[PDB]
């Protein structure tokens, strides 16, 4: 039995949106027809109701792998398959301006910890979210007209070990933003069976937020990814 | 500027007690007097308050290395030294019973992820607490007459990887307990230059409550506040 | 100058079709409008010509990751910058069929050597192909009716080092067959710049082909992958 | 049975002569009294014939330890036990004139993909020809007073890779020359009991033909001969 | 069976404090009650005597891990099970000065061989010393009015190569000094259910001596190691 | 300046003869002409005499790549640049004999500290001997009529983690034998400049000795290394 995630069973939706920041989770469930919280035990803040005609739930997952990978974890032991991460990012390009999205096609780590723990050895294997999924986002956030970007991200590890040399190292690795918990997410989906996608707002730009523009962009978001999910 | 603790100058005491679960952050706070939430964004919750007329602070750090890292380099930001984890663990050996602590003398860890970014290689840093602070942390509680165990801990990434053959490894390298973040907090507090020192309530014995959470916060208090 | 390949400049187009063996090479330019040889030095066999409108090449990049690596490289310098892979492959799940084809969505690797010297450090960087591209091989085979599968694949450098373990390990990590040289092919193209994705076509099953029914897929799907480097 | 090197049964002699690229292994089969092509499958070129009344064959290698692995493995498979590489380098020293031979002594790598397979874990395995076999080369082209060098080399996986700063890291570690599958063949070779050995034709100099191929052919196809 | 230490068993003793210089065990044997050279193979010169009504034994390990884990290992087939160490180190920090000494606390360490030997895989073990024993050790050299620090120390494989770099690394690692043997004597003890601790003399400062001055020091704090040792 | 051999330069002469143990170095003295101790400290033992007229030292450097590695570098401050390593060695292979003798072509080690520590970097060097010399010792070996093998050894770091695995692993790697020093021998020898050769004692064998049998195999081949050291 989960002993981070105290949710009833049935009480999850096998489709599920989740958020780092408990608030965002609490602001998104607005969005839901009849939301109630399933869960509150340390800070992890789990909302369930319906959008369209499907139910689906929305969860906070705090702040790096270790806390996604154990959210995700009792998450699917209560019945979740289907995650699709909608979160914040430092941009490494340019040309990306603040407010406008990101749909992650993979995401670079930094070998070790957890990644051994799980996988056994050093491999570097492909962490990539569902195929499909992925695809079923960009044709949502281009419905309703969204500026987005798609490509991969650096899932850091140490959110104050990030600096200039950084940047120009993982963005001439084909990385267009940084972030800390995809690599977990799709290598962990990968090995679980469990189908799973990201999207990102961009908070900032490393090769250059609000607290109200990021919800601004967070809501208008917000719609494409729950038409998805219950697509 | 810190983008997580969103606390005002002067509202972090230097002397922190910090644990995972912002439930505990709140319960232990009434142990105070006169404290005051100076933080809930992002769920991390951050009372100060004072205790033998002495300004502290509780702090929620959240789970795993990545997630502590963030919020000692905030609360240190706005000028916290000293820092004391008060958490739970999982005992590795057999004669350890639930609701007993261990004070906490050195992290095992897999080499990885954060100790590269922050360390720049894979060299095998000491992961150990301040020698004094952990001394004073003995004598506190040797003076309540509470029940606990001296020994290192292996700080995992992974809660649900930690695996069969896992006990029996972890036990014969000389760690009596399984944690979460001690390696982060006590590797980044020697490279920072930070005081620290743990110790956890024993929550279930992988080789085989509030009241012990409780019972025990008053001694770390005691010695956050010598 | 290149060393490997002597082909002179404006020999070779700008879009590649690349693949492992000389003589499919050989078979595939058959496909292509009055086909040139423009290189056949050390074996690696260049063809040029058209397609549609547009000017493409075949060429041949050897066995390996050291080798594909130089030919690419090579290509490059003479005017090459969208390179579409197309190989063979070993299933390491039952229910896909010899015969039948897998786009590649993701690469896994075991780390070091090539990765190393190019990389600096031990980083698992995301190994994965364009993501237009990739998708407009799924409507191309799509499109022509072809059975194909989407996913990761792992980029073996030892073929006579894969044991069964090899098989339930590489399968459980959400790879659904065994190649040599996409992880090398996604991350030099990130690295460089350059537009690549893969399409396999499976030969044998590891989890359970003559070379005249490897034809009869090869051409048929052949058609598939020139139409998508032409669009 | 071979995917690749499609030979039919007592094709392939027990002696190969081992080159990367198909034109050397068809140029070099001149050599030879009555040379058969025996494969031509994905390009990879192998020849039969006779050199001072003995049977022995010149293969293609292709490019890189992968490339080279796979052949070796099959020519092993069809008879194939004592491999001799003749190859071109890129001396590391400023001392090496082109068109001169080093006879190679070890191979120095990075460690990782190829070898982890093999190995199963990424022990340093010492990368060394036969010591026999290496000995005779150094007496066959000392006979024949062609100009050669005794050393180690390093072997890249990446041709375009190789910086700046690669001539003095190398060649400050005992590295006269810069190749890409002796470490492959040394290590293979020690691990499936093949004896093996190689002599390198300086082709460029990071420090600063055809007919030295065919100089020292004969030299090579005397010690497999002999 | 050992075959480096030729001593009979029941002449080495449970207590046993070992240093790297022969020399350096034979002075200190002078500090015993009717010492016994027990043994003197390969230049292992080990004594067992009496101090306060206590057996104890005098043993030289040399220099490095290999060393070391080999002397430790054998000392402990013939009895023993508590071990001091009392070396030399060079100090990392400016405010330490030569002749004063260092109580152990952890010892940091590149990964490798021995390690990787014994534990089998890279995993950092913390390598600390015992906790009771060493707080005996700063106990002992108070009651005595010596000048010591307590902190940690990394064991170096090349003594030869500690250039400038070196020093500002370890130093803001944590480390207050350099030695060579602390992890493997630490980590060993720890596997091996040993009782191990490690007082060090300040030879050298690499962050700004004698043999005379040396063994002054030497001799001056040996009362206090031993009379934690048998305390 | 050396802190651990305390010998004045010009008493270590340019072609040294290193033993591991200081046992044997005296033993060894016993075949020059007017042997006379240049060194004791901390146990190290160097004796400087003469050899068919030239002048040859005989050097102790303890157990393990720590303690090799800082006496080769001391001697070389002293004057030395050829070293062969005269020790004794566990045979991998059932074959070999003990009391025979094992020219050493190479050293397979794993990778950490030491190396690390010299190289920078975890790349496998080539660990060799010097190709002359080691030609040199098979000669003289051969024109004294004495068994022995050529082959490569393993130089592990930890004496007592050689198990059964162990020997299965090893000998299957293409070692024949494992000792301790050789692969600091010969990759400090190769970056720092030194010629170095290595001939060993078969003392065991592991596959399948009292020091009176070794002392005999060790003087009847001393001739041989002394012969090739002043050739
Ligand atoms: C700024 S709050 C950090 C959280 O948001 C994401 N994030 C946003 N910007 C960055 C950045 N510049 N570096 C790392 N993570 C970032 C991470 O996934 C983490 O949970
Ligand atoms: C039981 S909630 C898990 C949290 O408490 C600690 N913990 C308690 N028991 C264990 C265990 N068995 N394994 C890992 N962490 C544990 C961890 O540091 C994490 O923040
Ligand atoms: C069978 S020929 C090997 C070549 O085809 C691909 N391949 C096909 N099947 C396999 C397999 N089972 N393992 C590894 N590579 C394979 C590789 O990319 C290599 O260039
Ligand atoms: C010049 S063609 C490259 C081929 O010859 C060898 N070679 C020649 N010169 C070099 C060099 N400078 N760097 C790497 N390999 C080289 C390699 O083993 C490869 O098969
Ligand atoms: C100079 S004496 C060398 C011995 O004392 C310790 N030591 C003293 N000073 C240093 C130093 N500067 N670097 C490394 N080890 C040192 C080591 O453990 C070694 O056995
Ligand atoms: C038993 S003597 C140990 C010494 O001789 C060599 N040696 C002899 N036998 C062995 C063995 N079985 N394992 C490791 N080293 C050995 C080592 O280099 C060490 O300095």
């Amino acid at each position: 039995n989960p002993v981070h995630i105290l949710a009833k069973k049935g009480e999850v939706a096998e489709r599920v949106l989740v958020v780092g920041d408990p608030g965002r989770a609490r602001l998104l469930s607005t969005l839901l027809q009849n939301p109630k919280l399933t869960n509150e035990n340390r800070g992890f803040l789990v909302y369930t109701g319906k959008y369209n005609g499907e139910t689906v739930s929305i969860a906070t997952h705090g702040i790096g792998g270790p806390s996604i990978a154990i959210v995700l974890e009792e998450l699917a032991m209560l019945g979740a398959n289907v995650f699709i991460r909608y979160g914040t990012t430092g941009a490494l390009v340019p040309y990306i301006n603040l407010g406008e999205y990101i749909i992650v096609t993979g995401a670079s780590y930094n070998q070790g910890g957890l990644f051994y723990q799980y996988l056994r050895d050093n491999a570097c294997v492909a962490s990539t979210p569902d195929f499909e999924l992925t695809n079923k986002l960009v044709t949502s956030f281009s419905k309703r007209n969204l500026k987005y970007y798609v490509g991969n991200v650096f899932s850091s590890d140490a959110f104050y070990a990030e600096d200039e040399e950084f940047v120009k190292k993982w963005s001439s690795r084909g990385n267009i933003a940084v972030e800390m918990e995809c690599a977990t997410l799709f290598t962990l989906s990968k090995v679980k069976g469990w189908k799973s996608a990201t999207v990102l707002v961009v908070s900032d730009n490393l090769a250059k937020i609000t607290k109200e523009e990021l919800e601004k962009s967070v809501m208008d978001g917000a719609k494409a990814v729950l038409d998805t999910l219950t697509s």
